């Protein structure tokens, strides 16, 4: 009755600007950020080398963001579409038998590091922060996937916007035409 589709990838794959592409053209259709749920600032830690762990799920208010899933999940029973977006999500076990879609987008560490310097975060990124923080966890959230049971569809980040859309767009009417 629910179709629920994740959108994972590493930081500035375009995860956001899928979800609102989609969101635009597709009719029922909702979106969760998982950013919304970053525990606060004071919540955070900082680890040996004086850098804060928020690639972690722990960083995360995730019993708050599945409280918030499941609010649209019984609501929407009164077809509904959830688009869930987020840097961390193929690895957080209580959603594995959610997902009706998966995709996840690559961009290489050159894009990334060269995007995510283009956006001004808060807290701002300390020196060297992405490849002693940011990259690091990614791979480790890219490992941690190695046990993936299902499938996930991957996108090519560096394509083009419209190309990725597109892409999902399709497969989403073809997956949509089985209903
Ligand atoms: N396909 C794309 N090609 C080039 N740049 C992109 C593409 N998609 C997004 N961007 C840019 O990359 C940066 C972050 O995109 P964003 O949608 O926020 O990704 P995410 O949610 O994974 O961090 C922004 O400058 C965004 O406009
Ligand atoms: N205040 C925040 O929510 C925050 C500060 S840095 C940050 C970044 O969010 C990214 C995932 O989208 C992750 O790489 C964090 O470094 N978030």
């Amino acid at each position: 009755k629910t179709f629920i589709i994740g959108i994972s990838g590493v930081t500035n794959s375009g995860k956001t600007t899928l979800a609102k592409n989609l969101q635009k053209h597709l009719p029922n259709c909702s979106v969760i950020s998982q950013d919304d749920f970053f525990k606060p600032e004071s919540e955070i830690e900082t680890d040996k080398n004086g850098f804060l762990q928020y690639d972690v799920l722990e960083a995360l208010n995730m019993e708050k963001m599945m409280s918030a899933i499941s609010c649209w999940m019984e609501s929407a029973r009164h077809i509904p579409i959830l688009i869930i977006e987020g840097f961390l999500l193929f690895n957080y076990k209580p959603l594995d038998t959610i997902w009706n879609r998966s995709y996840f987008l690559t961009i290489p560490y050159e894009e990334c590091k060269r995007r995510r310097s283009t956006r001004v975060y808060q807290p701002p990124d300390s020196p060297g922060y992405f490849d002693g923080h940011v990259w690091p966890m990614y791979l480790k959230y890219r490992q941690e996937m190695q046990d993936i049971t299902w499938e996930v569809v991957y996108l090519d980040g560096t394509k083009s916007e419209e190309d990725l859309f597109l892409q999902v767009y399709e497969d989403l009417i073809q997956e949509l035409a089985k209903q």
